[PDB]
């Protein structure tokens, strides 16, 4: 039931779509100690550096007190032979010395003030709060294995990844027009463009040889989420305006998609088919 | 095979919720060392800090005689020079290594009178006593692999985790009224809300599912704790629209006639949109 | 073959024990370094904090030297002290830095001593040597991994646990009568009764959903053992004396076990079946 | 099809025997650092403490150097304060902190003295050599994770440990008379006695599982140790009571007839109890 | 069904190759604490040593501040007893002891200027990125587990991986002319030669296989990394010898006749050795 | 077709094996630290202690200045008091001190020069590159997990290793003579004789049981390889010269091998068969 000419040529490939959120991040610090307070549940929208947090900050509190007191000793000395030589009572050696102790001791003070806002724990980013792995009694040490303590990221903007494929993908570059949907919501269809390939096999970023390529998009409401699976098309090439004959040249010129291709040279219109 | 006045849909969902409790944690202390004595069994109620507990407490012991000491010196010192200046005796940087030498020795008291806290346990909720682990005589040790050695948690309030999924998340919003049962006494059904989504595929907490969890106080014991829970999620209630028993069966199109407009149905007792008035060509079979 | 009353009915439920000891301990200590002198073998009887032991002590005999010369000293010098002020000799200030020298080097004394304490090794509880992981020449060394080194517990006093699982749990309750056999000794069944419940899916203590029970009880003898599974099987009901019909009433009143139930109301006797 | 006079069973029970050595073990120390000069090569006999051995013994020897010096200057000072007091030169103070100084710099010499014997490997028996994982250019290292090195273990005097179980374990004693053999010399047969039990699922040693170890000497090589045998247990032997070959098979119950008592058979060569005389009318079939 | 003059046989073989990058690094500091600032995403062009990088520098600059200010001080010292001993005032031996605080001082200076240095992270090669595992806000950690952190490589040149194997191993050497392709662009053939063998079970380097590697230039983006190719690779060319479509077919022997000497094939197109001259009575079917 | 005699006896048993290198070690060393220079690629040949290597040795070279200046300094000093007590200036007990810390900076000395040495890496081997797992970027880390680094072997002289078996070891023995081939080029068979058994189940060296017997030798050329597997045959047996009967004595003395036995007693030849 078809003919001659147009320009109606899709060539689309497709692979199905894990989609994702643009940032993204665990975060647990490099102090060991158990916890007292925490701030947050399941899915807070949380805003920068917050309150999350709190390993039980004693010792760290010691340690304060500790440098502090040997701070204020170094500070004193030091202020008062700032206030010799400038007579010249003693010497200009003497000096070197207390400048030694009280900057040494200085340092020292912003050392332990650190660990202390070690401790204090704090968000890497305006997001949300996905995960919340870890316990207001939990017992949590670092060392060598970091904890992570609050997952978080960021869910406007979100980033689907295409577990597309090795054969496809000399083709497959940037700025295409893609078109995907879920397995939630059928009658929908999202658009976007293709906005960045990989390099890389999708084992190599983070048998059976895939090769991602991402495509973000702003997602408003919190209606996406973000374990998802999204179904994706590709338009890998599209002339508007050439020759068209539905299929079976089989038993020239291309090219032939799906089944359905495509006359460049010469030719004109007018003609046949296939039947039988 | 006619009108329904105007009638009262359910559209439901249904998945299966692993159960929960509120809170839940483990416990194990920043210590090394054996242990020595051991205060619960499982399943023992406990109230707040208490006596778990126990690595043996001996060299943390020596550490607090040790710092004790070197404090009685440095306090009696600046005490005695918090005499001289107060004449004019000695000097004003006498009495800032003085002070030095105190707060340092008071400090390093704090730190291991700290260690000895340590070494004593405390449950970090009032609750119950899921698991122990761990046994008097065992010789644990930290670093880096923190133990745990009680676990414990909260069994009046208890909330449940309906492994929901991908297509039908769209839907299951806050606040819907739920209905659930178990496995285990079958005439019951308990009902409660939904009280949270997740926005989080549930292997992203700790094929593919988004909890969104349920909560609901457990009076007594009843309830426990691995149990799974057959539930269903009230995702639509029009009270008094029109309902057409299913088929006009497909670009959409929907036999006797005229055609209709549509949604929704479920399990397969399809709504009206116009339609259709009252009585009319009931379309079977 | 039936008719009216009684007072038999049994309810039970079933499941399958893994049977167990009731305690049971692993033990290897705080130290490192390699062994030298073992004490038991298989399946010993052994009463409290014996000797098993010994990690090679050298480098602990050290240390002992080391602190208890640097206190012979702080002892002597504050001794000597102790008699200076009660004349009124020296000052109350070298008295001061005397005892804390002194104090500060028995500490140090007690702290070696324990790590001698520490490379002998003692049992956990009087009972009997599962295990022996761990030899005459072995190499061991702790830091980050406990080793245990000997296995032990006590095998007087068993209790077992029955997998029991997600649905009869709203019953089995505690103190219900139970009875439950092997598999090694057929001519036989144990009672006993149900002695706690958990309220611990047991994936939870130390697809498919169980709930422990455990049941404890003496084996004199040696008799049972540890590994083994039993069949078990638990009242959790008992009218004696109501109305009972051989099962069928079906195509009012409870509960129907197995297939023969269970009359309250009314009624009363004298009556019929089904056949057929 | 009569009696035995009085006859001569033999019950059995049998399982497969993972066989082993009496002992077996791994070496390596608790240094760190590469090693250099390695001894064996695998199924060398060896004696005691031999040479293995030999990490590169470098940065301890220089820490023999300093824990050496740093000891003939105590020894020194101390030797000559011992010449005083013993005139009444000085003190009785300034002889406390010579032998101080004494005594810890010769303690600290015999503990960088160990950290060289460690450095130097050692045998744990005389035996023979299994395994040599770890190799001349091998640059080992500890902390957490003890190497071993050598494997070595001996090998006249074996032991058999047959995957006994569940069942039959409430027989199998000890002192039970057992034969067994292997699978790689059929017309043999080595008979022993059964030594010990375990009160262990050979899980918890080291489905369900209970050894029973038997031991014995492996003169010559023959035996080896990865083997498997297939043995066989006498857990009765009643010489001389009656013997009806079997069937009288069930509240079991008898044919010919009378009934009987019984036990037992084995394979299915069951036992008389009364029974049942001598000659009787013989059952079959 | 002739001779072929002489003629022109290719043997090959053929495997499968997973093709590569040339190199390859992963990258991530032996520094521990949190990072701050991410220079790159992946597939980034990157230059030598670049901004990478960053975990917080805080507690390193700190340990500057303490280490400069030490060093200040010895430096002054002995710049004034430089201008000592050149009169003569004190001695020579005063001397040492502020050499020694100066060049101890300025070590411990150039010591944590480094673990400054380590804080900044830079790229190991001019390349281009591949991963990015690791992102603003995470709280990294060494010891003992590497971190890596950013993945980078080179993708001009690359080099395939031809998991060819224990059969045909005897034969493919280096040198030897190869062809392949992939399996995303059929329309093409690349050819190139084969550059090496391993001697390497790839199991061993990183069922039996032994790679052999093939490196070319990818101008362009072109090809890819993960990607596999079908490969064959001549091992024998005689351009202009003897040539038996062939069966002749089984101590080997040769239908039409006389016999022959064979070899040789592939992939069913046998080779003469005399044989047989020309036209002969071509043997078929 | 078959009749009396002869003498050509061959027991043989049959496993297959792996094939390997006689030794092989990997390399990576006590250090930390990124590295910084690589020296190899994949299949080098490397004679003793060469250049690989280098981790960047920075910090290393610091600690080198601060204790070389801390020697020079007590260098000095007690050559200096090397001059006193040769007249009788001071004392006997200031040499002690001076010679103390002398020997101790030295020490000191050889000690970070050590960790220098470590930095600079060396092959324990001469003889061949296997792999080289690790790069010119490559942040590699000690601590408890030695890396390696480079790994290397040798091959000239291979040693396979015939999977042999729980059966046919009470025989095998060593010195037998065996052959063998591979898979990889079947027009050839290569002879050696057997050299060690191991008395070790193979799972015990480096449902199933095995028991390597490897055999050694020579690969000149590079021909062989080594991950290669072989199909090698055992001569357990070999009477030259007794009595030979084509099988079946079936429905005396031996052994019967394969299926073509072997008379000893008592007899003699001239005889018979089976058929049928």
């Amino acid at each position: 039931t078809e003919e001659v000419k147009r320009g109606n040529i899709e060539k689309n490939v497709v692979a199905t779509g894990s989609i994702e959120s643009i940032n993204t991040v665990d975060v647990g610090a490099q102090v060991s100690g158990k916890i007292t307070k925490l701030y947050v549940k399941l899915g807070q929208q949380v805003k920068k550096g917050d309150l999350l947090a709190e390993i039980d900050p004693a010792t760290y509190e010691a340690d304060y007190q500790s440098a502090q007191a040997n701070l204020a000793s170094t500070q004193e000395q030091a202020q008062r032979y700032k206030l010799l030589v400038a007579d010249q009572a003693v010497s200009k050696q003497q000096y070197a010395d207390a400048n030694a102790a009280y900057l040494q001791s200085k340092a020292a003070v912003e050392q332990a003030r650190i660990n202390l806002r070690y401790t204090k724990i704090t968000s890497p980013i305006d997001g949300t709060v996905i995960s919340t792995p870890v316990s207001e009694g939990q017992t949590v040490n670092s060392n060598q294995t970091t904890p992570t303590i609050i997952k978080v990221a960021d869910l406007s903007k979100m980033r689907i990844k295409p577990e597309i494929s090795e054969g496809d993908i000399t083709k497959v570059k940037a700025g295409q027009d893609v078109t995907f949907t879920i397995l939630s919501d059928n009658k929908t269809v999202y658009h976007a463009k293709i906005d960045s390939v990989d390099p890389a096999t999708t084992t190599i970023s983070d048998s059976a040889v895939y090769y991602y390529a991402n495509i973000i998009v702003e997602n408003p409401e919190h209606v996406l989420r973000i374990g998802m699976t999204t179904e994706n098309n590709i338009k890998i090439a599209d002339v508007q305006n050439v020759l068209f004959i539905p299929n079976l040249a089989v038993q020239e010129i291309g090219v032939q998609n799906d089944f359905q291709t495509e006359v460049k040279s010469g030719l004109t219109e007018g003609e046949k088919v296939v039947i039988s």
